[PDB]
DNA sequence: GAATTGTAAGCGCTTACAATTC
DNA sequence: GAATTGTAAGCGCTTACAATTC
């Protein structure tokens, strides 16, 4: 089973998963317009990230 | 940073990550010899799996 | 021929650097 | 030219099915 994800809102927003992950990661390098671009996307679909995927993927910097 | 992993013990054991993940997953489909094969590998290197990687990858069946 | 092992892809996410934009 | 977005790879793990083994 695959619920809503960054791929979905990224698709919605147009962008990639790299853009959404930024917003999901507190944008920063994502432009204000884009931050809203994906948040709006997240909102419609009801985007909920997974703490594990974030933990695992976030371990790249470790 | 990448510590000991299934890749390591899989390398050691002379198998794949699929074999080790089985043993890591309580072998079952892994032959007794192999179970020992990888456990021995796990032992030398001091293999410690990651609960997240297991949680994430374990969500495949979900 | 059935069980076990391998690719090989993905479970969802993260990111970085270069090209385009200004 | 610098910032932002895209591929694109992988952070560690899981698995399933076919060929070889018996």
């Amino acid at each position: 089973m695959k619920p809503v994800t960054l791929y979905d809102v990224a698709e919605y927003a147009g962008v990639s998963v790299a853009t959404v992950s930024r917003v999901v990661n507190q944008a920063s390098h994502v432009s204000a317009k884009t931050r809203e671009k994906v948040e709006a996307a997240m909102a419609e679909l009801n985007y909920i990230p997974n703490r594990c995927a974030q933990q695992l993927a976030g371990k790249q910097s470790l």
